């Protein structure tokens, strides 16, 4: 039976009324309503909680979407595949016992539905609620890496849930707001879109210009040479140059998968549809859904998509293209103007001066 919230929201059940204030604490204690750091990281963690399960393996080998990266933080966090994860998992624990009616798995996906309503362009992803509250950890192997190739990355989504191709390459949408702090140990936050900020098609357009150099080191693993390596970072700035992860040039260019990742060039709603389609199946691995219920109306209607085209950034074009997909032309945009290579913002007001918020937590990382 139906009922409202606290904030005036319409729900088909009751029990959905808790994540309101629970969204509401995720707000103003971590994401501070920004697409910023905190949120980027907590989206990368309902993937890293979500993917760990396999049909292949059965049900020991993990429980997929069930909060087994907060409930078990002295395990999965420290496997070399999540190296990082740590920043995310440690600010979502306190809300454990600050909301102590919602289970772990339904705390991880909520956040991550939170996280992504701050960033402009972003759908208002599906919420189902009622994942049990109990769990173990997963085993180690089950998140794939940056130096993976394409058919070790299908095989490991098709494993986890079934994901097709298109799936896969719409799920990595999500690197439109995604930065790198693991990769190279030399550098912080290096984009993989001049726009990490921006729920948009920037990352699908610039992974397709041919490389030219780097934003740091030469040879790190799962790293390929970025289009736009210049940044501020050798004399003190932060504003780090752009990355490009070798799996993200690889899905861009192999036959199964290149036309799904051209095809979301400048086609915001379909690449947000999109995404939000594959990662509703995402949230609910390891799940009946028959067994959850429907909460979807209390995640935050996110932030409009911004006004601006889809477009070449400074110093590119069209004649810096490496095309691989056949059954579609790439568009005609237009190029940013610019002699040199424009700085990407460390922050999302423009500035490099930004703050994150951490909590300290158990759950550990190495350099
Ligand atoms: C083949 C699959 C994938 C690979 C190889 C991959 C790889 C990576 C790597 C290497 C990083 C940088 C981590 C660091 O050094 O700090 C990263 C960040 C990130 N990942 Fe992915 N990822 C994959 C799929 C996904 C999916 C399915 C999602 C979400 C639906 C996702 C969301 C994110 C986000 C939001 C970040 C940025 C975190 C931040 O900026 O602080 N990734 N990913
Ligand atoms: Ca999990
Ligand atoms: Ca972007
Ligand atoms: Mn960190
Ligand atoms: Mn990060």
């Amino acid at each position: 039976p139906t009922a409202v919230c606290s904030d005036g929201t319409r729900v088909s059940n009751a029990v959905c009324c808790d994540f309101v204030s629970l969204g509401q604490d995720l707000q103003s204690m971590v994401l501070q309503g920004d697409c910023g750091e905190d949120a980027h990281e907590i989206i990368r963690l309902t993937f890293h909680d979500a993917v760990a399960i396999s049909r292949k393996l059965g049900p020991s080998a993990g429980g997929g979407a069930d909060g087994s990266m907060l409930l078990f933080p002295l395990v999965e966090p420290e496997f070399a595949a999540s190296n990082g994860i740590d920043d995310s998992v440690n600010n979502l624990i306190p809300f454990l016992s600050l909301h102590p009616t919602i289970s772990a798995g339904d705390l991880v996906q909520f956040a991550g539905a939170v996280a992504l309503s701050n960033c402009p362009g972003a759908p208002r992803v599906q919420f189902l609620a009622g994942r049990p509250n109990h769990t173990i950890a997963a085993i180690d192997g089950l998140i794939p890496e940056p130096q993976d190739n394409v058919t070790s990355i299908l095989e490991r989504f098709d494993d986890a849930g079934g994901f097709t191709p298109f799936e896969v390459v719409s799920l990595l949408a999500s690197h439109t707001i995604a930065r790198a702090d693991k990769v190279d140990p030399t550098l912080d936050a290096a984009p993989f879109d001049t726009t990490p900020f921006t729920f948009d098609s920037q990352i699908f357009l610039e992974v397709l210009l041919k490389g030219v150099g780097f934003p740091g080191l030469d040879n790190n693993t799962g790293e390929v040479s970025s289009p736009l390596p210049l940044g501020d970072t050798s004399t003190g700035g932060k504003d780090t140059g752009l990355m490009r992860l070798q799996s993200d040039f690889a899905l861009a260019h192999d036959p199964r998968t290149a036309c799904f990742w051209q095809g979301f060039v400048d086609q915001q709603e379909f690449m947000s549809q999109s995404f939000a389609s594959a990662f509703a199946k995402l949230a609910v691995l390891g799940h009946n859904t028959d067994d959850l219920i429907d909460c979807s109306e209390v995640v935050p209607v996110p932030k409009p998509a911004v006004d601006k085209p889809t477009t070449f950034p400074a110093t590119t074009g069209p004649q810096d293209l490496e095309l691989s997909c056949l059954a579609e032309r790439f568009p005609t945009l237009s190029v940013d103007p610019g002699a040199q290579e424009t700085l990407i913002p460390h922050c999302s007001d423009g500035l490099e001066n930004c703050t994150s918020v951490q909590f300290s937590g158990p759950a550990t990382d190495s350099p």
